[PDB]
């Protein structure tokens, strides 16, 4: 029984979600730069590049409040095989809040879009172009919710819709852009106006997968149909909040903090690229990896949580964990080689490859400890309120990390080190391996007794 049944089902479960979830990222990122940079990038005169950049930036924060409307969707809990129903209303409910948020964000949207801060050039251009192409990315989150139930939750959990709008999504974007970003066959557009239009068509397709793969459930029924408002479930939404609030600010409010530091500590040279290029890019993607595992094990841990209420921990926990280290490990320890050519990455010259190669190094290891931090956290703890204190945990490694890490760049500015820039980039890792330690002492919390339905007695 020891490890036998563990790695067995552990392995399985993870992958069924693994491959799914992974490909999905290829959507986000894949589609992301694809139709985005491709056209509105080397076309609106690179004024497509930097312009559309700040564009979806603002959105970045937004999509943030969006994950709040996603841990709700981990609520794929009430199907521990138990209430394989009651979820339909639980869901419909979420979806509502979906809109009840996108709008609270449209505000921020329209207005600042008209305000920017300066008048560079992205103004007019990106500004309102993607501007109403953003009204588009409000109807997107609605779909996002669908994904909640299906996509990830997938009724019980059959994360397949990934590759659905996945391979299908990115595909579409491409030509939709072509003809629109300029193409012309009813109207020829511009870069920002482009990536943007491509976007309208996105939540379009998304809806497609929405209704479709969901109310069609080629395999199941036990679905939706009649729904309604709510004030107390919307108080449970205040729980969808007091669960989603701990994630929204976390990952994204933090997203701003992330931004903060680096920049602040980005005047440390032309390295900007080194740092920027290296770290950011490559990493971001390897990060994309362990995060994949998370929501898998996060949901996977959340379904096995609800059956006989067995040992999903050692499983989902000790499993998911054990493996991301591989991926982190494997990706990290494979990363090592790829420096030089990876370095290339952003098509240029020697431009940092050396220190880049060095900075490159920093990432491999981050990916490592980062991985560990992700998983446990957002996943196991991602189950519920842990999300509340996984959040606390979040900033614990933050303030400690960064200031410690910048003051590491700055320790050069203090004690002493071979390169304050690279090195400060590093202090950041300290943060992630630091917080990564933090959720470990969240070691289930005394593990689970019957304080499990207690988490769902404050979550139910
Ligand atoms: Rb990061």
């Amino acid at each position: 029984e020891n490890s036998v049944h563990r790695y067995k089902k552990e392995a399985s479960n993870l992958i069924k979600l693994a491959t799914p979830v992974l490909i999905a990222s290829v959507a986000q990122t894949g589609m992301g730069f694809v139709d985005t940079i491709m056209a509105g990038g080397v076309s609106a005169i690179d004024m497509a590049a930097v312009s559309i950049a700040a564009s979806i930036w603002l959105p970045s924060i937004l999509f943030g409040v969006g994950l709040l409307m996603a841990l709700v969707p981990v609520v794929a809990q009430l199907n521990g095989a138990g209430r394989q129903h009651k979820i339909p209303f639980e869901v419909h409910q979420g979806l509502i809040l979906a809109l009840l948020v996108s709008v609270p964000i449209i505000a921020v949207l329209f207005q600042t879009q008209f305000i920017i801060r300066f008048m560079d050039v992205e103004e007019a251009m990106a500004t309102k172009t993607v501007g109403y192409m953003h009204a588009v990315i409000f109807a997107v989150p609605a779909y996002l919710l669908f994904q909640a139930l299906r996509s990830f939750t997938d009724g019980m959990s059959l994360t397949k819709p990934a590759m659905v709008i996945g391979f299908i999504g990115l595909l579409l974007n491409i030509p939709l852009n072509w003809i629109f970003v300029y193409g012309k066959f009813g109207a020829p557009e511009l870069g920002g106006v482009g990536c943007g239009v491509a976007t309208a068509i996105v939540y379009w397709i998304m809806l497609l997968l929405l209704l479709f793969y969901i109310v069609t459930s080629k395999r199941l029924a036990h679905v939706k149909v009649f729904e309604t408002f709510h004030k107390p479930q919307p108080k449970e939404l205040i729980r969808l909040f007091r669960l989603g609030f701990p994630v929204a600010a976390a990952l994204f409010f933090e997203v701003t903090l992330f931004a903060v530091v680096a920049l602040l500590v980005a005047p440390l040279g032309s390295t900007v690229v080194a740092a920027h290029q290296v770290a950011l890019n490559f990493s971001s993607l390897v990060f994309m990896f362990p995060m994949s595992i998370g929501a898998a094990v996060s949901i996977r841990v959340g379904h096995k949580l609800g059956e006989q209420d067995t040992k999903g921990a050692a499983i989902a926990a000790n499993v998911g964990l054990m493996t991301g280290l591989a991926t982190a490990c494997i990706t990290a320890l494979l990363t090592v080689l790829f420096r030089e050519q990876i370095a290339l990455l952003y098509t240029e010259n020697q431009v940092v490859v050396a220190l880049a190669m060095q900075l490159l190094l920093f990432a491999a290891i981050y990916q490592c400890m980062d991985a560990v931090q992700v998983v446990a956290a957002g996943s196991l703890r991602g189950y519920k309120d842990m999300t509340a204190i996984f959040h606390r945990t979040f900033i614990s490694y933050w303030v400690l990390g960064l200031p410690t890490g910048y003051i590491l760049g700055m320790t050069n500015w203090l004690t002493e080190q071979p390169l304050g820039a690279k090195g400060f980039w590093l202090g950041f890792i300290i943060g992630l391996s630091a917080a990564a330690l933090m959720l470990g002492q969240r070691l289930y919390w005394l593990q689970k007794q019957s304080d499990d339905v207690q988490l769902h007695l404050a979550a139910k």
